[PDB]
């Protein structure tokens, strides 16, 4: 099934690449129509951003959740 090959890319993507401030913690997500929009940062960094005023970090990429666009 296409679909599961989507899917199991778009888990593997989340599990290997951490937030890219800390480096450790999982990236902040949403679902966006039929788009997973994965953050670059954690929450918790995403939030100290703001208070230090960086962005340097911000931003995000879309990912078709299912195989046929
Ligand atoms: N956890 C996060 N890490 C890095 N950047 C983020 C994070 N959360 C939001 N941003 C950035 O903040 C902005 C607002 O994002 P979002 O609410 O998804 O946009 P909208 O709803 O305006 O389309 C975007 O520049 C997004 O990349
Ligand atoms: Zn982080």
């Amino acid at each position: 099934d296409d679909d599961d090959k989507k899917t199991n890319w778009l888990k593997r993507i989340y599990r290997v690449r951490p937030c890219v401030k800390c480096k450790v913690a999982p990236r902040d997500w949403k679902v966006k129509n039929k788009h997973l929009r994965i953050y670059n940062m954690c929450k918790t960094c995403f939030n100290n951003s703001i208070d230090i005023g960086d962005d340097t970090y911000h931003g995000h990429v879309d990912w078709l959740m299912y195989a046929d666009s």
